[PDB]
């Protein structure tokens, strides 16, 4: 790339020649979309010589047809406009025609002034009098993502993706639309949006390993939040009744097609709801959003590339329920031992994992073993949206005991195409039990479970002030957008995803 | 505490007796606000014995008037409702009347079922048949209620309507702000809070580590360098509202995480951004207050009240000229010369201004502005045209040598906004980044390392662009009339 070097030299040339060098302000008359709305339907060959307008965008094409005529395409805000620059119309106060145009390259951000209309062949055009180089491009660009060095370039240099690929631009617009729809749903129910800390003295609220940091003046270690749950529940103690939060969680684990170290989640807590109420809301909210985007409840998905097969995901309600333990037992052809957290059941579940070639967790806690078994036997049955329900207490330290089922909790997870989208429960509000499950979590952490959380006394003290019967819920926004926008890699739906070295 | 131990014992006794112990679901008939709207203007003494309703809230008052009659107030969703519990209405299949009510204490979350109406004295009431303890309070509550309010925010919310108001106002303000930019065609985005290289402001970062990637990371101090990459990418009008993390001081206007809004607008300059700032903020003030002139208590609610006037046009102060007016003498040129650095140290010594460390031209300029210029900004006031040497991402001023197209907005001497015509020329940008890396190497912990990924993005052509940041928490402080940032953040950082 002599190209980059030579462009730096061209620019120092222009600068030293007293020619326009990175002008501070270019005043457009209207956006390119506005220009196409206003003039896109004029007759072929129409020109309005009584109207002078200024436009700007990035140059996608330059073709000099003759010594007297240059055609540009400029692109901005999803619209292309042709610029026809005829030597006879050039404003010599800006420089000589050939000098002015010799400064421009494909990729440059440029301004033009001229008369509006359409060429004889029917192309929406600006018949220019002047051209201004606003911000040059110092690299030779490809014309499509196909011409990049790797397809990793799309994620390491997202601005290239965005310049070249309409599909990538549509994803981020759909993401905003979906989030707006969600905020509207809850705002109409009378919820209050809140923000709770992302720096925590004690991390909690999920099965996740945290990022650790330190505040120098406070002389204290802090964790990045894994989830907002413990703070949100304190707002229900506080009487706020209906709260939600949409923001980042930080989880220090692996990166793959469905995991980024920071990701966006929504949580809500609703006083007087139970998990049955929450299943119903989940179904209403998500089917409404699918409808809003797709116009029916049966939507396409390409689980391999858009070069692979298309399947259909059916969101018609109500959705299938699978009971966690029973579905495991059906996959095994035999019962788990009771109690589920006894050493007898631990041993059995290790034996089952070996028998079914399921990779063992570390450490081999009852909860982690159950999770591996569910992963293999239950989550794999979840093609259409399906609730896995009634998780064991031993894996659910903040979920309230099941009103009917010994050793289980009033919990669900939503899975779509084998991927977890939501997690929700009737909230545990009984402090003695809450403390005991926190102690069991602390014991698991001490034994090497990097996903187990420490005891949070601040939270136990809050429960002692009385948490009303409450239902809470979380949704992974990024994974939702993967299904709505038909993407199979979370890197498609996050602007600047985490990338290896 | 005996009260807490005893309450645990009571709850075990209840459990062992087979009486209601943390019921899973209580189905209300309607909310307390709906109940008050439906029945609140009935005739005194009215009762409808044909309608049975279930209501719930937190008990704020218990008055056992007689052996036969107990009065409660419950509170839920900002509405109080009286419950009148008469032994002659009690459903004995829930327990004997004295047993059922003996389980209840001030602070408990409870449900009642009964008949709707109004007492003779004209109190909106439920005439109850039953009571269900849903979630007991194990602590004796104060009747009304700073350290506890921030460490146990649920107590503040439970007892103090003024705290609930602040958080509702916060949400309303941020909705207003979203609406403003959405109507202009902006796209809301999210950029990384975990950064290989921190940048986009002058701040000490938080440091962390990603174990699988085996890499140290920084928490973002600002989203700016990623957001500008989106303008290179063609997204034209982007905003982000989210947390920044700065490993610095904690005081009345600083919390280690805070909410900032940034936006980037292709084709704008800083003049456009001042006009937008005026329009946005004066319009929000008017929406909330009904006037452009609003109260503020700078020393808290025990002190004096002043008036902040948001009427436009807002005052502009030029950075260097206002320092020079304060000094009664000119700074030396160039502003980043050792001569000027040494002169600014003399001026700090003379005017009793605490010296920065290290004694860089930028830090000394900042100290002088803080003393002479920020202190003149009562009403919203733009400090404009900051020197380049303190503004490494701001584009050179089109007229004024050594300066940039930058502003800060100050209100009551506190920074609310920072904005500029963006530097889009990569040779100068690299030079200024080198100067920052040199500053860091000499001891400036607020200087950022060079980010080659950003320099490469600038080489692809950043359109002329204007960018801007607003401190949301400090805005709420003004709009809500609080002089401590801990009042506008639900769970502010507290000393250990
Ligand atoms: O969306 C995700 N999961 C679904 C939830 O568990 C998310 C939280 C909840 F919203 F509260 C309930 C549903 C998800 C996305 C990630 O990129 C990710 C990265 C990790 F390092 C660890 C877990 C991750 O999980
Ligand atoms: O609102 C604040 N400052 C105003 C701004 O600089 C904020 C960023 C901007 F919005 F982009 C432009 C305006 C503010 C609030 C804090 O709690 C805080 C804490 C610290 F540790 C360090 C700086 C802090 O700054
Ligand atoms: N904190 C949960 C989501 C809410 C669960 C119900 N309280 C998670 O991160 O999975
Ligand atoms: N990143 C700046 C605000 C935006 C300035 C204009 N690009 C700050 O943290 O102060």
């Amino acid at each position: 790339s002599h190209y980059t070097d030579n462009r730096y030299k061209m620019m120092e040339c222009i600068k030293d020649a007293g020619r326009p060098f990175y002008p501070h302000k270019f005043k457009i008359s209207m956006s390119l979309p506005a220009y196409a709305l206003k003039y896109g339907n004029v007759e072929n060959g129409y020109i309005d010589k009584d109207t002078t307008l200024s436009l700007s965008g990035r140059v996608t094409s330059i073709r000099s047809s003759s010594s007297k005529l240059i055609f540009y395409d400029i692109f901005c805000e999803e619209q292309k406009v042709q610029i026809i620059a005829n030597i006879m119309e050039h404003d010599i106060s800006t420089g000589e025609f050939s000098v002015s145009h010799s400064e421009i390259r494909r990729g440059d951000v440029v301004g033009f002034t001229g008369f509006p209309g359409k060429s004889k062949r029917g192309e929406l055009s600006l018949f220019s009098k002047s051209v201004v180089l606003l911000s040059p491009c110092y690299h030779m660009l490809p014309t499509a993502i196909s011409g990049l060095k790797d397809q990793e370039v799309r994620y390491r240099q997202r601005y290239l993706d965005l310049m070249l690929n309409e599909e990538s631009r549509k994803v981020f617009k759909l993401r905003s639309r979906a989030i707006k729809y969600i905020r509207n749903y809850f705002d109409r129910l009378g919820f209050l949006e809140v923000e709770t800390p992302m720096l925590n003295m004690i991390y909690g609220g999920a099965a996740a390993r945290p990022f650790i940091t330190y505040h120098n003046e406070l002389e204290t270690q802090l964790y990045m939040r894994i989830a907002p749950e413990l703070y949100l529940k304190q707002l229900i103690v506080g009487g706020l009744d209906k709260v939600y939060e949409i923001g980042k969680n930080f989880r220090n684990e692996g990166i793959d097609l469905t995991h980024n170290p920071e990701f966006t989640a929504m949580e809500f807590y609703m006083a007087y709801a139970d998990y049955y109420d929450l299943m119903d809301l989940t179904e209403e909210l998500i089917s409404g959003l699918v409808l809003e985007i797709h116009g029916s409840l049966k939507i396409p998905y390409h689980p391999d590339g858009p070069e692979g097969k298309c399947i259909e995901i059916d969101f018609t309600t109500p959705w299938k329920r699978f009971s966690f333990v029973e579905e495991i037992e059906s996959g095994l052809g035999e019962k788990l031992k009771r109690p589920l957290d006894s050493q007898e059941n631990i041993d059995f579940m290790v034996e089952m994992c070996e028998k079914h070639e399921i990779e063992l967790p570390h450490p081999r806690t009852a909860a982690k073993l159950l999770d591996k078994l569910a992963g293999h036997f239950v989550e794999t049955k979840c093609t259409n949206p399906s609730f896995i329900i009634d998780h064991p207490q031993t894996m659910s330290p903040l979920a309230k005991w099941h009103r009917e089922k010994p050793e289980m909790t009033e919990r669900f997870e939503l899975f779509v195409l084998g991927k977890e989208l939501c997690n929700a429960y009737t909230e545990l509000n009984e402090p003695l039990q809450q403390r005991k499950f926190f102690e069991q979590q602390a014991d698991a952490k001490a034994s090497g479970d990097v996903e187990a959380c420490p005891i949070d006394e601040t939270f136990c003290l809050a429960l002692e002030h009385g948490l009303p019967p409450t239902g809470g819920w979380g949704l992974g926004i990024d994974r939702l957008i993967m299904f709505l926008a038909d993407k199979n890699n979370i890197k498609e739906v996050i602007l600047f995803p985490a990338m290896r070295n």
